[PDB]
RNA sequence: AUAGCACUCUGCAAACACGAAAGUGGACGUAUAGGGUGUGAUGCCUGCCCGGUGCUGGAAGGUUAAUUGAUGGGGUUAGCG
């Protein structure tokens, strides 16, 4: 809806929020939540790998069913529920043994909704089948690359793949990012899109809300010193190179790629 | 420094970073996501130049490193005068 704040503190002027009714207000399952602990960016030697990273609110992982093995059982969707480690939202399924797991909820998902996963799945939103029985041009999201392994591609919100072909053993989709690549037929899918479609529209307002969030200011590299970057020092503001990274990689158009492994697999490049 | 904006890279065993390796962070995340770079609420906006350096794509035309080893020349070695 886009729910927009009015200027009543300096703050407050430019804070745009998306609002969302359905979502369940009370605490989460506690049999599948687990505890989550903060690293700041370090990795094992104690040195920082990754910058920007630390502080933020605490948090609880949810154990996300991304396999779907249970086959053949139809399960009821209970509700729909927030999740702090994702963009999307997650819904709760009941199977008739009683079973209940986590999944990504697709867009327009909603309580009592049956969800299946096997075969002779019914062709409905949520419905986890294998690509091979998948209609030409359909509309997917979290699609698995290895048999067995789970959804790895198309998780975000809003994310979503199109079904161009299968022929043999393999089938043709175009990703998200523009790319048209190839995938063995046994691999499975889900149908629909995937919901909070909207989540890119908002507008945090304040370097408090990042903060939150837990990403530590960015510092430029035209002020530091030539010690710290190449692009430290001088008298006054002048760039006076190439820009590159803190380690000397050129930042402009330079391609990185070099996996020679899986480049079969890749039929047209997003013309990057 | 900041919220906002824009360029570029990354299809996941991701890019990037630490390490001598094993491995670890990125992330128990998956292009509405992650890294690098610049500008810096908001309003109106953001002209010309690809000659130079860089980057990206193509061309297969000239130059050749290891490698391989044609041919030639030389020392010594036999027998003859």
């Amino acid at each position: 809806p886009i729910q927009k704040c009015k200027p009543t503190s300096p703050g407050r002027r430019f804070v745009e929020k998306v609002v969302h009714d359905h979502l369940h207000k009370g605490a989460p399952y506690a049999p599948l939540v687990e505890a989550k602990k903060r690293t700041g960016g370090r990795n094992n030697n104690g040195h920082i790998t990754t910058r920007h990273v630390g502080g933020g609110h605490k948090q609880h992982y949810r154990i996300v069913d991304f396999k779907r093995n249970k086959d053949g059982v139809p399960a009821v969707v209970e509700r729909i529920e927030y999740d702090p480690n994702r963009t999307a939202h997650i819904a709760l399924l009941k199977y008739a043994d009683g079973e209940r797991r986590y999944i990504i909820a697709p867009k327009g998902l909603r309580a009592g909704d049956k969800v299946q996963s096997g075969n002779d799945a019914p062709i409905r939103p949520g419905n986890c089948l294998p690509l091979r029985n998948m209609p030409i041009g359909s509309t997917l999201h979290n699609v698995e690359l290895k048999i067995g392994k789970g959804a790895q591609l198309a998780r975000s919100a809003g994310a979503s793949v199109q079904l161009l072909g299968r022929d043999g053993s393999y089938a043709i989709i175009r990703l998200r990012s523009g790319e048209m690549r190839k995938v063995h037929v046994e691999c499975r899918a889900v149908i629909g899109e995937v919901s909070n479609q909207e989540n890119n529209l908002r507008s945090l307002g304040k370097a408090g809300a990042a903060r939150w969030r837990g990403v530590r200011p960015t510092v430029r590299g035209m002020a530091m010193n030539p010690i710290d970057h190449p692009h430290g020092g001088g008298e006054g503001r002048n760039k006076g190179i190439q820009p590159v990274s803190p380690w000397g990689q050129k930042a402009k158009g330079y391609k990185t790629r070099t996996n020679k492994r899986t480049t079969k697999m890749i039929i047209r490049d997003r013309r990057v």
